[PDB]
């Protein structure tokens, strides 16, 4: 049993895994047009709602910015490297995001938020030397933690080959690319790879890519933050995929 | 009986990071006055720098770390000091002329970004996209402080940030100058991909909270939304700003 607080986590679950709802706790006495459009959905879902004072919610959350809402939820299905091939098989047209070198919990959250926004089916990351999904990541993820699975993998190159033996085209961003993000084809079976802000993808990672793209800069000094680069690339795909 | 007038002083400003010392070298070399580095101490990352500096005819002097950390308020200078002239601070009144010197102005308007970190993150993306100027309302925006300047990775020294008195009025001026204004809002009825983002243009982004002010929204020529996959999905102002700014870039290239 897991405890979630916040409207962004209560809702990401209503949109994605409403079946994970067991019992809801909301402030007994304080109307908010920020909750009814949720309270009703919960009622429609057949989720048992429960009346509780403010103390009942100040304790069972460790003084969090619950905004008046907390629920009892069944832990979310955590995908391991092993069950990736099945996840992919259940996908009509895989749209994946691979992060090589994201060590900062905050960036992991931002990338997760954007992947969700983009409709990415899963975020794949190097099990070793990569940030962890802690309180802060989830927080910056704005609920994305609950929607987009994050699969931690032993060897990136091995997993990439698996994806390629499964017809998923791998396109990675890199300065030493010959064409730009806009001269790429981001339709079909796809996996987008972003590397750390300074070092980029590790040499091995970029060699396991079918293609390499670069984001065009207007300034030989102009650079881009990682979570913004991820977004720009992901939505260029969203654009071509619509 | 008279009238006194400050004759006028000239005070230098010390810079610190490679993302300033090496950024301002190419971003704004003419402001350079004196430069400091470690004495007789090899640094393979300093040579590619102290190279372009000598070519520009800028003085380069060696010194201690006490000297560096003292004239640097014990800051992460990275062994590279730099005494330079004050930076040109663009003001509202300067706007008309800046726009006059551009054939196809590409402006970014930030309404309500009150967090310096976001302000700096946004400038960085603006600089990457070729934005000529970022315009924010004086009474509803963050200050280009040190925190902002750092998250901007140098852009702060390349992209003018003009603080304005009446955002809506400044917007009417932009339109009088034939600049098309596109604002980002959930209330829009088409996406940024269905928008014509070429020509004279200003992109308006609102903060994550209350979003764009109603008056700002009403002075836009068009409103666009960023398509979300699921009623859940939502974007950070910096990422969102980056996304819209680059869809524009794609279109005008």
């Amino acid at each position: 049993s897991e405890m979630i607080y916040g409207i962004h986590a209560v809702q990401a679950l209503l949109e994605r895994a409403p079946e994970r709802f067991q019992e809801v706790f909301i402030l007994k006495g304080r109307e908010d047009k920020r909750l009814l459009p949720l309270i009703h959905a919960l009622e429609s879902q057949g989720v048992v709602i429960q009346l509780a004072n403010r103390q009942y919610l100040d304790e069972k959350s460790d003084g969090a910015v619950h905004q008046g809402i907390i629920a009892r939820v069944k832990p979310g299905r955590q995908y391991q490297e092993n069950d990736l091939p099945d996840l992919i098989a259940s996908l009509d047209q895989p749209f994946l995001l691979i992060l090589d070198g994201v060590t900062d919990p905050h960036n992991l959250g931002a990338c997760l938020r954007s992947a969700d926004a983009a409709g990415v089916h899963a975020v794949i990351v190097p099990k070793d030397r990569s940030a962890q999904l802690n309180a802060t990541a989830k927080k910056v993820a704005c609920g994305a933690a609950e929607s987009v699975p994050l699969i931690r993998v032993t060897n990136l190159a091995r997993t990439m080959r698996m994806l390629q033996e499964e017809n998923i085209w791998i396109v990675g961003t890199a300065g030493e690319a010959d064409h730009t993000l806009y001269q790429s084809k981001m339709t079909g079976r796809l996996a987008l790879v972003m590397g750390a802000e300074g070092e980029g993808m590790r040499r091995l990672t970029r060699e396991h890519c079918d293609e390499l793209i670069s984001i065009p800069m207007a300034g030989s000094v102009s650079s881009l933050n990682v979570s913004v680069a991820t977004g720009i690339c992901l939505f260029e795909a969203v654009r071509q995929r619509s």
